[PDB]
């Protein structure tokens, strides 16, 4: 069931941007750990008084980091006179969002026809309005919208060198990093309430349900009409054995938020072994393997779809398998980015579902749920 | 000229405390770019509510990056009953340190005999208390004075495994990594006037002034007893045609704090390939090479010490070289380590004074400041 029911008209995911307290380090583990590029730059050597930010990408993905200087350097200036890069910064707000959530991300980005025209249908529509859309150089326009928590929902439209004051990174500090990573998923946020959460916010972007197949775990996925762009939003089930870790989550990072980030791989085993080569040496850590039981287990349910070596493979690495009735998934988390059980990443490949790939061919893994817990059972014996 | 005069017993350099906003990232990125092993933690996995700290070795070397947890983790505790590991730690200072200064040392930190009587003899000759002497397990005592800024200095004595309540990392995440970094060897702060934060400093210490041999520098070195423990001190020289960088730091610092850290190793050329090599893949950059023309003038001045291909090998390095009465000095300076022109690295090497090496063998390269000088006028030819 899909009504395609867009207010507006959305196009692909176009960045993410975690607001940090140094952004330079940050972005120096992310490209190491992920395998990401540098690839532009906004900071006192462009100009900007105000904030630094740093991009990474690695194929479509797009990754910024920013953080605010002292403001005493921008203390003159005023809002028409302003040397920051995304218009849309403050110096209270990043300091605020940071002290109260740690690293994290402020804006799920996506591209849009006409930033403009989405934002004032958005707020038309029951929005709360972040940033009011400004235009750039007279090439871009960016507005911006409260998602959820402290996270904006981050509009930019091209009439037609990321945003006009970014330059391009030299090549000696560009270094050709690659893992495999490709393009952002899905993101997905934690919030106390599921039902006002989806009502709101598919009540301005008119996104629709996408169809999925004693976790601690509710959760719904809202889509834009061609369901690539994946929001889903996730709510404790409270009073269970074991606490949920969306309660977790809400107590560390003082309320809702984006809690993962799913990046899709062309060759996840590819991905998974360069980025575990890392994890010890500043790179990312992985969530602890599936218990033998569970590779054991899974030639019954995915052996028409990958051979008894990839299944090996899958071992190894620690991968988890799903499967819709449209397609296959693999996935694997990381542990949580930073000094707080918050953000983590997932790394996913989805097979099947060739028009072109679909979106969410496979679905999310809601099922790799129940199978875990039969295999930690199963193994125990 | 060394009067000994140190008002109680300073051992060696300890530590340095890093205050972050988040310590995972910095700590591994830090990790990675210099060569040093995670070797403790103390965080919530420890049982910490307040503080995440992780301790990174590199021979005797110690950097330790700290962040807060959202006050609300540990709102029901009060200091009798807290679970931070670092009992001065608070969570205001260390975000209005961070939001102040970036990321930036809080902590100076030296082994002493009796940290008690270094804090008491010290508040007697005029320190201005930080934290109270607190004896941690009956067995390490740690007190805090200021020393400039807010930076403070931090003694610590031992009775008779970094600090109590920190934990052994687990093998799996600690990599043996080692550039050949192996200790500090002085720690250099800027402030707007030289005279009064030198007497303040010598007068609560009793550490003495090490003799020396249009740069915008004034600068002075305070030593302990056998010159090992070595505190320099910069201010700027105002009205000259390039702008002192000491101003500039105070500018985007918001005043005074630490400049740079010093970090000796047994094997410049080892630890200068292998940073180097990390640069653009999550490590530290380096300031530009000097001109070929400064590496022309070397044989005559330190062809007695080096060969041919080790001057050689300076050049490729970018490795700068000067040279005292008593010893000679290789030294190199990075970029800075984060967002802001602050605090940055110096990787040095000593050569000479062999008794063990004394303190400060060769001196702090102030003659390199004129040598660069000639270099480029020089080269422009
Ligand atoms: C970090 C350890 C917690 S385990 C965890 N955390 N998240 C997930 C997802 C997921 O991605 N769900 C999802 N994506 N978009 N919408 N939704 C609901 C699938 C499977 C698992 C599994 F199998 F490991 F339990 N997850
Ligand atoms: C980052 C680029 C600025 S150039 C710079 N910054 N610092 C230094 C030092 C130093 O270490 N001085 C020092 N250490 N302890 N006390 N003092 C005074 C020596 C030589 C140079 C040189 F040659 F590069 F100009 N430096
Ligand atoms: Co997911
Ligand atoms: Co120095």
């Amino acid at each position: 069931k899909n009504p395609k029911s867009d207010k507006f008209k959305v196009k692909r995911f176009h960045h993410i941007e975690f607001w940090c307290g140094d952004a330079t380090n940050v972005a120096r583990r992310f490209s190491w750990g992920l395998g990401m590029r540098f690839s532009a730059k906004s900071d006192l050597s462009t100009g900007n008084m105000v904030h630094a930010s740093y991009l990474l990408t690695s194929g479509d993905l797009r990754f910024l980091f920013t953080a605010p200087y002292s403001p005493s350097l921008s203390a003159g200036e005023i809002k028409p006179t302003t040397t920051a890069s995304i218009p849309s910064f403050d110096h209270g707000s990043c300091r605020s969002f940071f002290s109260s959530h740690g690293l994290g991300v402020r804006a799920v980005a996506i591209e849009v026809e006409d930033a403009e025209s989405a934002f004032s249908i958005s707020v038309a529509n029951g929005a709360i309005p972040s940033s009011p859309p400004i235009v750039l150089n007279e090439a871009v326009t960016i507005a911006e919208v409260k998602l959820y928590g402290d996270v904006v929902l981050r509009y930019v439209s091209y009439k037609a060198e990321f945003l006009p004051g970014f330059e391009r990174v030299e090549d000696a500090s560009s270094f050709p990093l690659d893992y495999g990573i490709r393009r952002l998923d899905h993101a997905v946020g934690n919030v106390p309430e599921l039902g006002p959460a989806l009502t709101y916010v598919a009540g301005f972007t008119g996104f629709h349900q996408f169809a999925e197949f004693e976790s601690g775990l509710n959760s719904a996925v809202l889509a834009s009409n061609d369901e690539m762009v994946l929001l889903p939003i996730n709510e404790p089930v409270h009073g269970t054995k074991r606490k949920s870790q969306i309660q977790t989550y809400l107590e560390h990072n003082e309320g809702a938020g984006l809690q993962h980030l799913a990046l899709m791989s062309e060759d996840i085993f590819r991905t998974l072994r360069e980025m575990r080569k890392r994890s010890s040496i500043g790179g990312f850590d992985f969530m602890p393997s599936p218990p033998p039981t569970y590779y054991q287990n899974l030639k019954k349910r995915v052996g028409d779809v990958l051979s008894d070596d990839q299944i090996k493979e899958c071992e190894e690495l620690g991968i988890l398998v799903d499967r819709d009735d449209q397609g296959t998934l693999l996935q694997i988390f990381t542990k949580p980015l930073g000094d707080r059980p918050t953000i983590f990443i997932e790394i996913i490949q989805r097979v099947g579902c060739m028009m072109y790939q679909s979106g969410g061919c496979g679905g999310f893994g809601k099922g790799n749920f129940s199978e875990l817990f039969k295999s930690i059972e199963e193994y125990e014996k």
